[PDB]
């Protein structure tokens, strides 16, 4: 359901679009146990177009490949070669977020 | 003792200085009555500089704190907030591990 701000707090499904420099969003984490974060969304680029995701949402996965444990690099190499559209679940979690970054 | 690849099969400590990116490692586990596992050394990072943990350690504490019943999250947090040097206890499990990740 929806959480306090107008974000559902269970994974929820966002298609993006690739552009010509990639999805419009930066990654942290994947290691010592931390999740795939977004943790930078630009301006203008096909993630800030679609306007779903979130800085705080965990990418849990891309296209059929689970990320929840994934490495930092095999997060980004994911996402490079997910095509055009890409079908990600993410699940927004912006206190677990501030913790880690 | 040693085991049968020169790893001690007993809980063992690890003093880890952390790096830039963190400690140089990833975990699964921690649901179901699984426990905490390396799943993934991050070459040249500083568990792996270290020599001391490998893929299949079970992390049984962190900095006095007990985590064989810990959340994922929990252990992820723990390792977050150890500080600039990490004392982990852990116990070399390759066998354990492989039937809970596989």
């Amino acid at each position: 359901g929806l959480g306090e701000e107008d974000i559902p707090r269970e994974p929820r499904r966002i298609v993006i679009h690739r552009g010509s420099t990639g999805l419009g969003f930066n990654i942290v984490g994947g290691e010592d146990g931390e999740g795939i974060f977004i943790s930078f969304i630009l301006a203008g680029g096909p993630a800030d177009l679609s306007g779903e995701l979130r800085k705080g949402d965990q990418i849990l996965s891309v296209n059929g490949v689970d990320l929840r444990n994934a490495s930092h690099e095999q997060a980004a190499i994911a996402l490079k070669n997910a095509g055009q559209t890409v079908t990600i679940i993410a699940q927004y979690k912006p206190e677990e977020y501030s913790r880690f970054e």
